[PDB]
């Protein structure tokens, strides 16, 4: 089991001391997002030493040395009296769901009670401090701790909700099997076209509607949704619904033979074409169903002539879940657990 | 046997299984009734009672499965004669006395279905009902709507007792947390060791006057010391806590009679608590060896007009205050239930 993209990844963006960084911004970044992608790529490639110096680096960081006492801060880099701090202290959700996940799924599958306690205390955590009780929805988790509720209603990011990691959580408590029934009619009404947006607004009573900062706008977040979708089991729930509610996006890459920049989730209007990473984000959903067949070989082959960029951190990522996924690297079951090919 | 239990049940509790406040012309159920009644019902070692009023509970506050939702807090008769849920909305105090109980029975009487509901039920408050406040950290509401505007978090000491949140705590390092929080809120909210009802948390992290009721305590806030008076030896800051709110037991032993309203910024007192009041301070009253006098007169006065049949609220005062007075259980450290039948 060699993972060329996965060392690669490393070599390109992630430090010695374990942090991962995005080299487009001039403070040279971390993102609590960038640290929980990579500690699933590490365990996705049975990368122990890895996984450790990347929780250590979050740990210290970004939670003031104690994940179980700490949701991380999203936002690490150089201010403007050039010490490495953290920027901004509030938290992302997305990211706390992708730490707790491959903290319990490491802790099953390389036998670490440590880390399934730690994913445990942060699920709690998360419980407390992001989830609240939407009207005409239930429980639901905001994007960050702070921010995201007012009077116009509450800010929700379809993207940071990956119906896999809320499934496998039901496991430590139903909760979150009803916040995951609860995300999948927050995708399909945040969707009336098949094309997921960014963010959408919830209603104090109880509707969707656009979003006050982006409106409908489907773009670099709203990419992920059809990646979550496509890499499904078979046997999830709601699988099949949802695949075929999100076609249009895979009907639509088809037929134009690449995948498109921007979509308008309200008109379904779409522009332009997405980079390489938007190809590899949909090769899952692609897959899913004999009609995108072509579609499928199409954006294989377009990554094979025009694989991501070295030091482009965000077309890496998409590429190491969705490339990752088309090339068995992993799997999830029907329970959202990881199914990992090194794991036999 | 536990007299003053079996009259409670042979007056206030329906057959079905609710407890009744009948001075409401409504004759209502609250979810805290239920949930003081399902303690009182493991602490007398009363499986069959606990089964019907949780099963009571279930139906009628929570649409038939407890797991699933916060009970409605109050329930009886609307406007066409019909009995129904009245106000939908959750009461958070009422929320941990159920959860509590459940967790308790489950693990006293055998019953995993017992502990596995009282964690459902952690979940979902943790969920729904909690919040991180600025410079307080993580902080039970008092319901999981209208207590949160511009103005800042309503809250209620008293919802938030320490043995319950010290129990929770087995459960995840969470809730103890929490626990260390609400020492931090009982103390600041009582500059001169008196209790308000009500506090409001400001946006900038600091406790004020409450939007509604102001500074007053009395009827909720009688259980801050209760709650207090019931902490074991070993408890967390026990000993700084007791010593904290000595002045209420003071005044009491000082009037011979509890005070019956509290503003809690000034120490001003008014007025003679009812009996209630007065079962709610035995056990902070036998806490210290100097509030004795006040032990031995509060005693005096339950035996002379002792809480009265169909009174409520002094009824479960009493069975709580002077429950644990009569040594029918105790907690432990951490806020286990010692029953004495155990």
């Amino acid at each position: 089991n060699a993972w060329p993209a996965w060392e690669r990844f490393k070599a390109e963006l992630v430090s010695v001391d374990g942090r991962v960084i995005d080299p487009s911004d001039e403070r040279l970044i971390t993102t609590s997002e960038g640290q929980s992608y990579a500690l699933f790529f590490a365990l996705v490639g049975n990368d122990r030493q890895t996984f450790a110096q990347l929780l250590r680096w979050t740990s210290n960081n970004l939670a003031e040395g104690d994940l179980a006492r700490h949701l991380p801060a999203w936002l690490w880099g150089r201010d403007g009296q050039q010490q490495w701090q953290v920027l901004d202290a509030n938290n992302a959700s997305d990211a706390d769901l992708w730490i707790a996940y491959s903290l319990l799924e490491a802790g099953r599958l390389w036998d670490q009670p440590a880390y399934t306690q730690l994913g445990q205390h942060l699920l709690w955590r998360i419980a407390a401090q992001t989830v609240r009780k939407l009207p005409g929805l239930g429980v639901m988790l905001l994007p960050g701790d702070y921010g995201f509720e007012d009077a116009q209603g509450t800010r929700l990011n379809p993207s940071y909700l990956p119906l896999q990691l809320l499934d496998r959580f039901s496991d430590v408590d139903p909760l979150w099997g009803e916040l995951a029934a609860n995300t999948r009619r927050l995708w399909l009404a945040s969707s009336p076209k098949g094309f997921a947006p960014d963010w959408l607004l919830w209603t104090p009573a109880g509707k969707p509607a656009a979003d006050t900062k982006h409106g409908n706008a489907g773009d670099y977040d709203a990419i992920r949704v059809y990646l979550w979708v496509g890499m499904l089991a078979e046997g999830a729930a709601q699988r099949r619904e949802l695949v075929a509610h999100y076609a249009p996006m895979a009907a639509l890459t088809q037929r134009q033979g690449l995948p498109p920049e921007h979509l308008d989730a309200r008109s379904g209007e779409a522009r332009g074409h997405g980079p390489a990473g938007f190809s590899a984000a949909l090769l899952p959903l692609l897959a899913a169903s004999p009609e995108h067949v072509a579609g499928l070989a199409a954006q294989r082959q377009r990554l094979r002539e025009q694989p991501v960029e070295a030091k482009a951190y965000y077309s890496q990522v998409l590429a190491l879940f969705g490339q990752g996924f088309d090339e068995a690297r992993y799997r999830f079951d029907p329970h959202g657990r990881l199914l990992p090919a090194w794991s036999a």
